[PDB]
């Protein structure tokens, strides 16, 4: 293993497995708009709220 | 079932797709945005217009 690593442009998806989507939405500076879709079972987090997710756990 | 969700991420960061997978955005070109994502070997990874394609 080891991460995969590609361009999308605005409008462009890429697929984690056969079920989550992860869609550029839009871009201003150094700031990027992602749409989400996935299973409800699976949760999708900001790094940061994850993390604090972790540590309660 | 399915949630949707809107975020925002500047270059750099990070957001978990459960507990296994990250996708971080590593740069910004224009409209072009570069992506690192990480998953485990067993969890393919696709653009979605190469996969509708392979679909057929």
């Amino acid at each position: 293993h080891h991460m995969l690593i590609l361009t999308r442009r605005v409008g462009e998806t890429l697929m984690v497995g056969d079920d989550v989507t992860v869609t550029v939405l839009g871009v201003k500076g150094n700031q990027v708009r992602i749409g989400v879709n996935a299973p409800k079972e699976v949760a999708v987090h900001r790094e940061e709220i994850y993390q604090r997710i972790q540590k309660e756990k």
